[PDB]
């Protein structure tokens, strides 16, 4: 609870009877919301905090065999509203809090009215007819240069994940990458590449806005087919027009648009 409260960083901002908590990413905190937040303020309560994962969290926190699954990343976002006392929100998730959010609507259906996904899958790796963008080999030497190299591994990545060409996207997403422990990043990168949530999608029961971008490294386009054809409440597909798996840091405004729409009732 309380302490909890303290460790990730909670903060609540705005003010409004629609409660929406944005929850970020692999490889930021949440200063990536800082660009989006100033659309949500005036209209909501915003809580914001950082995954355990990340850099601006105190790393001597990581319990590498608690969070070695995503439900203890769960029992964070659960404890954290519990905890303030909020009783029905919308949830914002990107990437690995896309994931996280689904897990959390389906233990609390109660608590979640409503779903943003961005940057989101259920699966990563490929298998028989399903294609979620990665091959086992492939990451496989991707986590060994995590481990061999991690800083020109992140040089080498924080562009690829922005997509577009935008510098400072690029420079700002890099910022919070080489801020990660190197360990925990590897460990956050295996824990995620473990995980499928395809079974489990027909059990969320809130509505859920699925944002998809006109191409993502970590997203092909038919992931998020999969994601309208299986999640169990009224899910819709909103394509951004540009690319990259990080538009709340490389096109804010637009993605703005979109949570301003999908945030108007729930
Ligand atoms: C896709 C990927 C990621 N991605 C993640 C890892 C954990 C959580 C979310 C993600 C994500 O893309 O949102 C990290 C390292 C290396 C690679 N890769 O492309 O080889």
């Amino acid at each position: 609870g309380a302490k909890l409260l303290q460790i990730l960083n909670v903060r609540v901002v705005g003010s409004g009877e629609r409660v929406v908590v944005l929850s970020h990413g692999f490889g930021t905190d949440q200063s990536a919301w800082s660009r989006v937040l100033p659309y949500l303020t005036r209209d909501h309560r915003v809580v914001l905090y950082d995954l355990v994962c990340a850099g601006s969290v105190n790393p001597d926190h990581f319990d590498f065999r608690r969070y070695d699954n995503l439900d203890a990343y769960v029992d964070d976002l659960l404890a954290i509203l519990d905890a303030l006392r909020i009783p029905r929100c919308a949830f914002v998730g990107h990437s690995v809090s896309a994931m996280i959010g689904i897990l959390a609507s389906i233990r609390r259906p109660d608590l979640f009215a409503k779903l943003v996904l961005i940057g989101a899958s259920p699966r990563f790796l490929n298998d028989s007819d399903y294609h979620g963008g990665f091959e086992l080999e492939e990451i496989q030497q991707v986590f060994d240069a995590m481990g061999a190299n991690y800083s020109a591994w992140a040089t080498g990545y924080a562009p690829l994940a922005v997509g577009a060409d935008v510098p400072a996207a690029v420079q700002e997403f890099s910022r919070t990458l080489f801020n990660m422990r190197p360990d925990i990043s590897l460990h956050v990168c295996q824990t995620v590449f473990k995980t499928d949530l395809r079974g489990v999608l027909g059990m969320v029961r809130a509505p859920c806005v699925v944002v998809q971008t006109t191409r993502d490294v970590s997203v092909p386009a038919s992931v998020a087919a999969y994601l309208k054809a299986h999640l169990g409440g009224r899910t819709t597909v909103e394509f951004l027009q540009t690319e990259g798996h990080l538009p709340h840091l490389s096109a804010p405004s637009l993605l703005a648009q979109v949570l301003r729409r999908a945030l108007a009732r729930y």
